[PDB]
């Protein structure tokens, strides 16, 4: 049962040797050098290559999920907001699992309303001390959601706890959305299967089909958002469903954004082995093998183009591997290009507290512990403004 | 990391485990025919072994040139004649090719039986042959018995396996395996052939010569294989049904014994101490025996109704010798579908006591790991009841 965070390197110049997979290099050896090469042939390789070797596949619905509207409070902050719950049946059962889905969308806005879609630790009373809710404790979570702020932009908040899909704790798939959707003569995901991260992404798909059937929503303006374990989920659910307008990584980290090749901190085994529910059986094979990864990070990042991405990484967070954070955003610069988009702003990574967001691709390593704070929204809004506004 | 220091040899400490169910079907269905077994369940399983343990060898639309580079009918001072293929593994000559070495009986009565064995050494050390010169001649000659094999009306092929891909881990840069990329691919795909997939294709291109030969019974062609190529020999007989017979010369961990059982050797020790033997795929099952989609039971049902003799060795505790003999008594409700019998046995048998009137044999005999006269005495007794 070893403690990996000892055994770790963090050492910048220890990280051994490397060539990245090369993102625009076809499996046959074709390079890329059109968006049209990349949409056509290269994008859907490596989406294959994620999905059968990473993550896993999730059901495909042929109908949206029944949902409904259980209350609406058109008042809800002194009425500065309406906040709305969802429940979306995620199964055949309706006893079986739900996502509670809590909409808060701003008053006083004219148009529809863009969006940030977030996925909670926590249940929803959480995000904000909201005094028409009962019991952490309320609110206990708002540093990290800033509805305020979120709101004060003209955007508003949909978040669910991702306990709400699947059960964060190695119970091998008996718990959670995982047997609803396994076959009769099988009592666990096949190797090229959903793992819980998979299961979580999933969720956010199924929160934005609810989610674009609501008037008030801009379709087109949903951001996703999640941190730590659901900053990799919030990758994913960006790279696996391209109606998502933007996608926030907050220390998304190792199998997130970083580069798995530098071995820093966090490593594929340290993960495999402590979180065995977290990817599908196909990625144990990977345990201390990245050098055989058929795919690093940086071709996940580059699922995301033309779409904007903020990697956001804390100081104190070497685990979460920084300058790989950064590296993984660098290595989806190529295909930007395809879409003559620019890059980060900067070759090297930049020093704490020097927000890039002028690109696509935006970067951040703020002050502090792992963690989403006021800070991390503040650039988060800014970098939205430039995409969700004129 | 040491394996040997983790390696459990104590029954009352195996843990508990369910074998999967070898006759239900990924989507429910229950076989109960063989017709449902033929057209729906192997299948599935043979696709598991195939893309999760072995890897996906490449599929010819057609044969590979093989060249008969030298015969000798008076071989072994007349009885029996020798014969020398070369076979190409590619296109281009010059590439990798094996060095078949056949010895028929002399004086036999109709097309003859052949054992199909692959080795660890070159073929001049299957037998002290005049003929040959130079690990020196005759050195394996205990472990291939060419005189019990002649004196019984059977013949013998073997090619060394170093033919086909080397033993070490060369992120296979070496052997067949570079001949068969495609532009833009350095090393196999996780669902693509390590050495055992090579090496047990390997014995189907040397078999594609053996059909083509007119003293030869191509509908009783063995296959056998000591340790490694034990378990190449158990690939090559599931993943090639020309075979007639498999033999398991203590196969051991990933051949035949039950790797939920995690006695001696495990999937991890496997995988860590030999990369290259299977699959990428495999090693996501390193520590993980429980999430195995199949296990050996399933590998040895790919045999049926064809034979198989599981041969263990009372010292050899690593490769795990009740597990051995419990891949076959796990296999026998297949072979039922085709109402034959099973080992005969419910314990497994005492040292030196071989069963082998169903179509599954098993013996645990006394000694080393290795292949003894012994165990060549019951080969060819089994051999004999399929093969007259
Ligand atoms: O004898 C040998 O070299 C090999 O035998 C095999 O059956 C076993 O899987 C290997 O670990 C090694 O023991």
């Amino acid at each position: 049962r070893k403690d990996y965070a000892k055994l770790a390197n963090y050492d910048e110049s220890k990280v051994p040797q490397y060539t990245l997979p090369s993102v625009l290099m076809c499996h046959d050896g074709e390079m890329v050098q059109t968006k049209e090469q990349w949409e056509q042939k290269r994008r859907p390789e490596i989406l294959n290559l994620f999905t059968t070797y990473m993550f896993g596949k999730a059901p495909v619905l042929k109908h949206k999920l029944p949902c409904t509207v259980s209350r609406i409070n058109e008042k809800a902050l002194n009425g500065r907001a309406t906040r709305k719950e969802i429940t979306i049946q995620l199964t055949d059962d309706p006893q079986g699992p739900h996502i509670d889905l809590q909409l808060y969308l701003p008053n006083h806005v004219s148009g529809k309303i863009p969006v940030f879609l977030g996925i909670s630790f926590m249940p929803n009373y959480t995000i904000y001390d909201d005094p028409d809710l009962s019991v952490s404790f309320r609110g206990s979570m708002d540093k990290s959601w800033q509805l305020d702020k979120i709101l004060e932009h003209g955007y508003g908040l949909a978040t669910f706890c991702y306990n709400d899909v699947d059960p964060d704790f190695d119970d091998d798939f008996q718990n959670g959305v995982h047997p609803y959707y396994y076959e009769k003569g099988q009592n666990f995901p096949d190797p090229d299967q959903w793992g819980s991260i998979a299961a979580w992404a999933w969720g956010m798909s199924r929160a934005m089909d609810y989610l674009e059937t609501d008037k008030k929503v801009d379709a087109k303006k949903v951001a996703v958002i999640g941190h730590s374990r659901l900053g990799k989920t919030a990758v994913w659910a960006g790279a696996s469903d391209p109606r998502f307008a933007l996608v926030i990584s907050g220390n998304s980290g190792c199998c997130g954004v970083a580069i798995s090749r530098r071995c820093f901190g966090e490593t594929v085994e340290a993960m495999n082995v402590r979180f065995p529910h977290w990817f599908c059986g196909n990625y144990k094979q990977f345990n201390d093998r990245e050098k055989y990864l058929p795919f690093d990070q940086h071709e996940l990042v580059a699922l995301i183009a033309p779409r904007p991405i903020y990697i956001a990484s804390a100081e104190e967070d070497n685990w979460s591997d920084q300058k790989g954070e950064f590296l993984g955003g660098k290595g989806a610069e190529p295909v930007y290009a395809l879409y003559g988009l620019g890059g980060i702003g900067c070759e090297e990574m930049p020093p704490v507290d020097t927000p890039y967001m002028n690109g696509p691709i935006a970067y951040h390593n703020r002050k502090g512990p792992h963690a989403v704070l006021p800070y991390d929204w503040e650039q988060f809004l800014r970098f939205a403004d430039k995409y969700f506004k004129n």
